[PDB]
C-alpha cells in the first residue's frame, strides 16, 4: 500500500491550523493537501498532537511533516529538513486599545504570556538581557493562543507578541474590540514553512516541486486568501 505520511500540527492556532466542526483545517493543511493531491506514492494522515510532541516526533521519525506557523530557526534547522517557504506572518504586540505600550522597547516591567518552544521566548529572553533592570515578566503556560489574547483583553497580562495574521484573525473572530495590534520590527524575512524529519529528502523535494508548481500557477495565492484572508505570499525569489 502507498506510504503512509504523518503530518503533526498542534490545531490551535487560526487560520493556520485548526478545527472546524471537529475536522482539521487551515492554510498548513489546506497547502499540505493540495501539495498531496498530486502523488500516487504518499498517503498523508494528519494529526493533533502537543507543540513540544511534533518536534519529540520528528526526531524519532514517528511523524514525517510538522506544520504550524512555523518560523525558520538554525536551532530547528539543526535538526530538521525545512521546505520552501509557504506564507509570510510578520509579528505584532498585541495590547489594550491606548495601552501605555507604543513601541516594542515599551514593553520592560510588562507582564506577558509564552510558550516554551515558540519563537518570541529566546526573543523575550535576549530583551531581558538588554534591559535587565526593567525585565518583562515571562509567564510561562500550557493555554493556547486565543485564550492568552483573551487574557491580555482582560487585562490578566499586559501584551502579547505574536504573528499578525493569527493576533488580527482572533481579534477579529472572537470580537475583543478593546485590542489592537502594532508592527513590529522583523529581523528576517517572516516566513514561515514545513518542517521535515531528517530523513525524509525525497518527500521534502517531492513538496518543494509541489509548493512551485502552486505558486507558479496561482494556487498558493487562492489558499492564502481563502484561508488567511489575504495574498501574504515570500516573495517569488525565495521559492
Ligand atoms: C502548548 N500551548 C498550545 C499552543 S502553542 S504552540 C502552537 C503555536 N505556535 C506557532 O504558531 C509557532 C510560532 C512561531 N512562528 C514559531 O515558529 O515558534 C501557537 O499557537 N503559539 C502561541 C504562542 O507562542 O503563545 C496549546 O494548544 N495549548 C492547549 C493545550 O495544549 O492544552
Ligand atoms: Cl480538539
Ligand atoms: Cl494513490
Ligand atoms: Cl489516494
Ligand atoms: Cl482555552
Ligand atoms: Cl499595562
Amino acid at each position: 500500500m502507498d506510504k503512509t505520511v504523518t503530518l503533526a500540527t498542534v490545531g490551535t492556532t487560526n487560520p493556520f491550523s485548526y478545527e472546524k466542526k471537529g475536522k482539521l483545517t487551515g492554510y498548513d493543511i489546506e497547502v499540505a493537501k493540495e501539495v498531496f493531491k498530486a502523488s500516487d506514492k504518499y498517503d498523508v494522515k494528519y494529526q493533533k498532537t502537543e507543540w513540544t510532541s511534533i518536534f519529540s516526533g520528528l526526531d524519532s521519525d514517528k511523524y514525517q511533516i510538522g506544520a504550524n506557523n512555523i518560523s525558520y530557526t538554525k536551532e530547528r534547522a539543526n535538526k530538521y529538513l525545512y521546505s520552501n517557504p509557504t506564507a509570510s506572518n510578520p509579528l505584532v504586540l498585541v495590547v489594550p486599545k491606548d495601552s501605555d505600550i507604543k513601541s516594542y522597547n515599551d514593553i520592560a516591567g510588562h507582564s506577558t504570556q509564552v510558550v516554551q518552544g515558540n519563537t518570541t521566548v529566546p526573543m523575550l529572553q535576549k530583551f531581558n538581557k538588554n534591559h535587565e533592570n526593567n525585565q518583562v515578566k515571562l509567564n510561562f503556560t500550557s493555554e493556547d493562543l486565543a485564550h492568552q489574547i483573551r487574557n491580555v483583553s482582560d487585562g490578566k497580562y499586559d501584551f502579547k507578541i505574536f504573528e499578525k495574521i493569527s493576533a488580527e484573525t482572533i481579534i477579529k473572530e472572537q470580537g475583543l474590540d478593546n485590542l489592537k495590534v502594532i508592527d513590529l520590527p522583523s529581523d528576517q524575512k517572516p516566513y514561515v514553512y514545513f518542517i521535515f524529519a531528517q530523513d525524509q529528502k525525497d518527500l521534502q523535494k517531492f513538496v518543494n516541486k509541489r509548493l512551485k508548481k502552486l505558486y507558479e500557477n496561482g494556487t498558493l495565492e487562492k489558499l492564502s486568501k481563502k484561508y488567511l484572508g489575504g495574498s501574504y505570499l515570500p516573495d517569488k525569489k525565495d521559492m
